[PDB]
């Protein structure tokens, strides 16, 4: 069904945009194994991501197309939402290419 077109390690956050601060995703810091999923039948994209510890999916967004992609810095990326901004701060910025790599292919193919 979805094929996984890339697993990179980051710390997987969301902004509280009350409080004004990054908080990380699912309510427990640490880092993540964070995919992106081709669903190749309907060419659609999301971001899944799961604790490494404890395997908890902290992520699961749909990536539209015409998303603006933030590469705020060579080891954090951020994007939105209707609802949410969503942070990768990545455990090397080999992980961030990779994903940055996978997600432009996606915003390309969409
Ligand atoms: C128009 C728009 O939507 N603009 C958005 C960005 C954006 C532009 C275009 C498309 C989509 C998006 Cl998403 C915006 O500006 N946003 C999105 C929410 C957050 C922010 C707003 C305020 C704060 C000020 C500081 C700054 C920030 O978070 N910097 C990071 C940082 O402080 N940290 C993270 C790492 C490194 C730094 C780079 C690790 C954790 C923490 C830390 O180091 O402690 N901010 C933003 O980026």
């Amino acid at each position: 069904s979805e094929q996984s077109i890339c697993q990179a390690r980051a710390a997987v956050m969301v902004y509280d945009d009350a409080n004004k601060k990054w908080v990380p995703a699912g309510g427990s810091t640490g880092f993540s194994r964070v995919h992106i999923y081709h669903h190749t039948g309907n060419n659609t994209f999301r971001v899944v991501g799961r604790k490494i510890q404890d395997h908890q999916v902290v992520i699961n967004c749909a990536i539209p197309k015409g998303l603006k992609y933030n590469q705020a810095t060579q080891t954090f990326h951020q994007w939105r939402d209707a609802r949410q901004v969503y942070g990768l701060n990545f455990g090397s910025k080999e992980d961030a290419n990779v994903f940055a790599s996978a997600m432009m292919h996606a915003l390309e193919v969409l």
